[PDB]
């Protein structure tokens, strides 16, 4: 049963049983801002709220489970002084505190492209962070393994540090992560469901979708979007 | 005058006057391994160097750090993992006052079931700018530092995949950074000079070279390599001798 719960991710995840989730693929909610350190204070207050969700994720994740976070660093130019908040970096260092093992991230190259020194380089990438729960991975059955095997060409395209062939993140981006880090039958959660990209990706490949979304309006849009992308199946929404 | 001081980055940099450096390009020393402590402690050591850099840097100048995350998989415990060195350095530089800028990704290295490990292909080129106002170069500095259109668009992009790996970094990557973030005549600093790639890169492009290197044997290799790759000029190595 593909589920999507409406409510605060921190509260909802709190009502789920430990080690019942195999994979988390998600994108942290949008964060936007006279003023000295007032900005970084709100910034670190944001991180404090994300940490609460990551902490719950570390609980409901099975050992060997993984938390995948797709994040771009928040830039702010004309304090008109150009400044970039290193979100991906902060999230990485903070997850170590929650007990996650950090793995190499995959660089999502989203945007491909007075000539004097000092020019600002435009943002072209988002980071796909990988945080693993240690302890000793579970073992999928022979059938699960066989049905989750990736064709050679897809394997070599997916498992590389930089993805430059995928211009809310795209379904194809989510389908890759679901296929790379879970097996058919596994539960794939997204604490910040949005329009349900991850749920659609998970459901589409024989995994069980489990999501949480704050705004009830978006929850409904996802169910409809879900019913279109997942022919025959439906997205159960509750509060 | 291009100089290389043989000594400890923390102590040696402490003696230089504030706001006397325009650009710092460097690669922190090799990190080798409870273990998080050895790690957090190494980070603490590095911070003592960044602190001096922030003071030594003129407003608007920057600290460029090329680091690859240290993967020590299947080693200690019974699992693979990676120390996010680049991420830890980025967070810690903010606490020191630096303005974080977007990093450049150096694409160094260009079953079939779920869970496979992805091998390291990249290194990070961290950019930490010291706030304090824009920069102020002469007209001749602008005319002589101005980059041709083709080069500008080849350098000012977030991913570099045209510079093959293998001295944590090539002369081409250093020379590229020097042309992008300093002006002819400025002072370029590398507190961890090693064989002096940064020093050489600065000199070949009309910038004043400055550096620190703990190992005299490396500094000497630096002096000789410099002289080899910097015709007409020599690298002055200062032990600090007297008498
Ligand atoms: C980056 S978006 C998710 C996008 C995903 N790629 C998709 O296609 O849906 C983050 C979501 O978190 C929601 N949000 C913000 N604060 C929340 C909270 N405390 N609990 C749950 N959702 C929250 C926002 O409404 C938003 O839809
Ligand atoms: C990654 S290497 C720099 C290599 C450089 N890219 C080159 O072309 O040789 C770091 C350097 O820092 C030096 N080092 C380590 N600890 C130091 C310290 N406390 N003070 C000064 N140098 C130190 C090491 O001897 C080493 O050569």
């Amino acid at each position: 049963v593909h589920r999507l719960h409406v409510g605060d991710a921190r509260e909802v995840l709190a009502s789920f049983p430990e080690a019942s989730v195999h994979l988390v693929v998600t994108s942290p909610p949008y964060w936007t801002l006279p003023g000295q350190l007032g900005h970084i204070e709100d910034y670190e207050a944001f991180l404090d709220e994300l940490d609460r969700v990551w902490r719950e994720v570390f609980r409901l994740l099975v050992p060997g489970g993984r938390l995948v976070i797709v994040v771009g660093d928040v830039a702010v130019a004309r304090f008109g002084r150009h400044l970039v908040f290193p979100l991906h970096a902060d999230i990485q260092v903070r997850c170590r505190k929650l007990g996650f093992d950090n793995l190499n991230p995959i660089i999502w190259h989203k945007h491909t492209n007075p000539y004097e020194p000092g020019a600002i380089i435009k943002t072209e990438i988002e980071y796909i962070l990988m945080q693993r729960k240690p302890g000793g991975y579970r073992k999928p059955t022979q059938e699960q393994r066989e049905k989750s095997r990736l064709p050679k060409e897809d394997f070599h395209r997916f498992f590389r540090q930089i993805w430059d062939d995928i211009p809310p993140f795209p379904l194809e981006l989510a389908e890759r992560l679901v296929r790379m880090f879970s097996f058919v039958g596994d539960v794939v959660l997204d604490p910040f469901a949005g329009t349900g990209t991850t749920l659609i990706a998970a459901a589409r490949w024989g995994r069980r979708a489990l999501g949480v979304e704050l705004v009830p309006r978006y929850a409904q849009l996802a169910k409809e979007r879900f019913a279109r992308e997942v022919p025959g199946f439906s997205l159960e929404v509750l509060d």
